[PDB]
């Protein structure tokens, strides 16, 4: 409306009265996701874009969220007429969502850096017409639930946005851009993207968000840094709070990452009488093989990462391998880059500098050292074998020298008689299977005394021929 009971509790002096305003909306039948997306990108406007004045907490007065209010339903309704488009089942149509899709790109400045931090939010749509990529996609959703269409939902997966709508909620269409230079879908089906099991569009098993879990959302792409080197306390702990409002509700379940991002707050700061980390992280996991078929990778990049973190090396190689295993059965298509550039760094960065610390720590005499454990060789193949099967098939490339050259430096970390103990079996403590031809080719090499760099690179790559 707003309503007169989503009023009462306005203005919001702090953190706890967002939370409280939270709980209100999430009482509901329907959380008003416009209201809830103000507040959040006024609060974070003036906690981590402009603190001058700031003596505590943004006092967010209902004069101020009442205008914004009533300037994106204005911008809306007076642009969207209904009437043209009529309602079946009530449920909408891919013209209707369209039309709403063009309205809120039509408002966007024409050129802007797209990839700011800050531009997530209504607050950012209204006040400085900029909204970052899958910004578009909840803004479209934002305006169809407050024209009245509340068949019209968020759909995610781990790095584009769409929406969802129609008879059973079984259309999808695309209403924001992906990547750099990516040319346009919008308006059609993702169902091209699900056929040809690239990762971005997860072989189908991407969310379909409910109103709770596009609230979730929002709390997610909350951005508590201020600069490079700095982040606002105060948006961590409004950001930890929701989530954990969330976690009670039940409303985390099918939001895998959503745990991630929780239960990396909790590392940073920890709720007395809260679930640790490994936890949370865990819960992440488990959601995504309960509800996405064990399809999504970042849950297990999120709990590589803490241990990475905390130099558990084993667990985050562990970890790192299971990652593996899931992108094994994608095929690596054009606009999966970013899970290209997350493999990349984690093989030819992070664990090179990993092992290279493990290696002075060992020189310094280290006991149970990840270098000294075969079941960490074994976690490093695997993790190898799941990107070379990953590449099986795929209509583009993924590895190269420049992994090779990794790989090589990374095998020769582990002494002959550690790496000697991994049991590699063929199909048909440390005992493992590959199911990449790349790595089964290698298996001999892979454990030899003496390591054949050059014959190595030339499995990795399938390089045909050496120096003239
Ligand atoms: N090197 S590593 O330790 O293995 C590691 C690498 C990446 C990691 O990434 C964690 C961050 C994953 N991130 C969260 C924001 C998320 C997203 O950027 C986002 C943005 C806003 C709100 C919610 N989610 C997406 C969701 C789909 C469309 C945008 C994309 C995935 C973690 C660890």
């Amino acid at each position: 409306g707003l309503k007169a009971a989503q009023k009462t509790l306005f203005p919001l002096r702090s953190i706890d009265d967002v939370v409280r305003l939270f709980a209100a909306e999430l009482g509901r039948e329907e959380p008003d996701l416009v209201l809830l997306s103000l507040v959040l990108g006024f609060v974070e406007h003036f906690l981590a874009v402009n603190r001058v004045g700031l003596t505590y907490f943004p006092v967010a007065d209902l004069s101020i969220i009442a205008a914004l209010y009533a300037r994106f339903t204005a911008q809306i309704r007076g642009a969207v007429d209904l009437s043209l488009y009529p309602r079946e089942g009530g449920v909408s149509s891919r013209e209707l969502v369209k039309k709403v899709s063009d309205v809120i790109w039509n408002s966007l400045s024409r050129s802007y850096f797209k990839d700011r931090a800050h531009i997530q939010s209504l607050f950012s749509f209204i006040t400085g017409t900029k909204l970052d990529s899958s910004g578009v996609a909840f803004a479209v959703v934002g305006a169809c639930q407050a024209l009245g269409l509340r068949d019209v939902h968020l759909a995610l997966s781990e790095d584009h946005a769409w929406v969802v709508f129609g008879p059973n909620g079984e259309q999808t269409a695309e209403v924001t851009w992906h990547g750099k230079g990516n040319e346009d879908r919008r308006g059609q089906t993702v169902n091209a993207g699900v056929a040809e099991r690239s990762w971005l569009y997860l072989k189908g098993s991407y969310m379909r968000c409910d109103r709770k879990m596009e609230v979730a959302f929002m709390v997610c792409a909350i951005n508590p840094s201020i600069d490079l080197h700095t982040d606002s306390l105060e948006l961590l702990q409004l950001q930890q709070k929701l989530l954990w409002l969330l976690y009670d509700l039940g409303h985390l379940e099918r939001y895998p990452m959503a745990l991630g991002n929780l239960a990396d707050l909790e590392e940073l700061e920890p709720t007395p009488g809260r679930p640790d980390p490994l936890t949370l992280y865990h819960k992440g996991i488990a959601s995504a093989k309960t509800y996405y078929r064990d399809e999504h990778i970042y849950p297990y990049m999120y709990l590589a990462g803490y241990h990475c973190r905390n130099r558990n090396v084993r667990e985050a190689l562990q970890a790192w391998a299971d990652t593996a295993t899931v992108i094994q059965d994608y095929n690596y298509c054009r606009e999966d880059e970013e899970i290209y550039k997350e493999f990349f760094e984690v093989a030819n960065d992070v664990i090179p500098n990993l092992l290279k610390e493990a290696a002075s720590l060992l020189e310094a005499g280290s006991q149970g050292s990840a270098l000294q454990d075969p079941e960490c060789f074994a976690h490093l193949l695997r993790f190898y074998d799941g990107i070379c099967k990953w590449e099986e098939g795929s209509p583009t490339p993924v590895l190269h020298v420049g992994w090779a050259t990794f790989l090589v430096q990374s095998l020769g970390r582990f002494e002959g008689q550690v790496r000697q103990k991994v049991r590699i079996v063929s199909v048909p403590g440390p005992v493992l299977t590959f199911q990449s031809e790349k790595m089964k080719g290698m298996k001999e090499l892979l454990v030899a005394t003496k390591i054949n760099s050059s014959a190595i690179k030339l499995q990795l790559t399938a390089q045909s021929q050496v120096q003239m």
